[PDB]
């Protein structure tokens, strides 16, 4: 499978022609204040220099495989296990986020993609109700370097090859995303590629991450996909709510 | 296990002290108003006369062994089949709710269990969220007799041992439900018996159902429990939310 080029995606996993798929377009006015949403909280993402993490060009992305004992709660009694964390970008003056505020497309977005403390394995979670969680924040261009993502991004171009792979320092994963663990976006939709299982929990920060104009471009302009082609514009198109109401932590 | 009676249900079950168990004492002015959580959707619950349907003394219970095909939906693709239904209940002049309202214990609760469309088994469902889905009404004291409840009640004479059992026909399980599907409370919880398996949604109807004081007392004083023993007082003490916040789909 490819983004904008076969084969059709609901070919390779029926689960992408569900009704209630990710990424959404969020508006905020539409959005259900619910008081019930606690600040997320975190433990075990302060990662020592070693064990070395895996940095992976998959051909899609740049994933970084999360070790053991990275624990996430949603609230009371929802709780979770880092995976794994990925970006998604565009390209030279074309923001790539996957979601959508009000139509507004970021310059990028990192995912934490969790998997419920009830299920062993990614393949017993796949479209049970909340066996996974994906933690979601926006990228936008600031006037700082952004010293967390230098970490990552100065180690793409020993990845630039499509399937290419280094071993990474541990770093704090937490200083990746937003200060702010209060202020949420919450509903319930899909794994954006194959093979697109309903029943996951996004969770999409309101305060955004800052990178430098030359991060930003170090991240759209290093690494290679299938084919002779950049590795680009690697979102999926906004998909429709289809009734589903987006809550918020915040009012 | 037996309800008043020993071992101590940690002993049978160490599930049974997880932090998270039901039933629960609901404060209304702390429930959290989310306008996220939409009107409860019930298909198929109205049933023909034939098929017959077991209905049970399980010594801890009466229960009614529902057929295939009553579809329930808490949200949007948040699917479930109903499984069974069974009462709690207390004696002469006594209260045996399970859950309680700011202390306030009713006369009797029904409990329909549901399984989500996501697991094919029910033991694949326990202890992981949303599993299972329990929707319970209060049974009050009215004037009238309620002739949906009269259907089992009227039948309680014949399996009034332990473990003896009859068939009844088809009746609309909808009827014995509260007037407004709008209006109810939810929380993540446990099973309200061994063994305590956690990731139950409970849905509390803020309204409830009317039986007459001559039904009640039929549903207290009919049934025969463990031992020589009468079946009463089959509820269990009000557990700690530990954080869990009562969610309310009403201001
Ligand atoms: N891009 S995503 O929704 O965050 C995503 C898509 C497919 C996956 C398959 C397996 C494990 C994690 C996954 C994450
Ligand atoms: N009272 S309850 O919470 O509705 C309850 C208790 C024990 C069970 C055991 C097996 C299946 C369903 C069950 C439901
Ligand atoms: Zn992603
Ligand atoms: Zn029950």
């Amino acid at each position: 499978w490819r983004y904008g080029g076969d084969p059709p995606w609901p070919r390779v996993s029926p689960a992408c022609a569900g009704r209630f798929q990710s990424p959404v377009d969020i508006r905020p006015q539409l959005a259900a204040f619910s008081p019930a949403l606690r600040p997320l909280e975190l433990l075990g993402f302060q990662l020592p220099p070693l064990p070395e993490l895996r940095l992976r060009n998959n051909g899609h992305s740049v994933q970084l495989t999360l070790p053991p004992g990275l624990e996430m709660a949603l609230g009371p009694g929802r709780e979770y296990r880092a995976l794994q964390l990925h970006l998604h970008w565009g390209a030279a003056g074309r923001p790539g986020s996957e979601h959508t505020v009000e139509g507004h497309r970021f310059p990028a977005e990192i995912h934490v993609v969790h998997l419920s403390t009830a299920f062993a394995r990614v393949d017993e979670a796949l479209g049970r109700p909340g066996g996974l969680a994906v933690l979601a924040a926006f990228l936008e261009e600031g006037p700082e370097e952004n010293s967390a993502y230098e970490q990552l991004l100065s180690r793409l171009e020993e990845i630039a090859e499509e399937g290419s792979e280094t071993q990474v320092p541990g770093l704090d994963i937490s200083a990746l995303l937003p200060s702010d663990f209060s202020r949420y976006f919450q509903y319930e939709g899909s794994l954006t590629t194959p093979p697109c299982a309903q029943g996951v929990i996004w969770t999409v920060f309101q305060q955004t991450v800052m990178l430098s104009a030359k991060q930003l471009h170090t991240l759209s302009d290093t690494l290679w996909g299938p084919g002779d082609s950049r590795l680009q514009l690697n979102f999926r198109a906004t998909q429709p709510l289809n009734g589903r109401v987006i809550e918020a932590s915040f009012p």
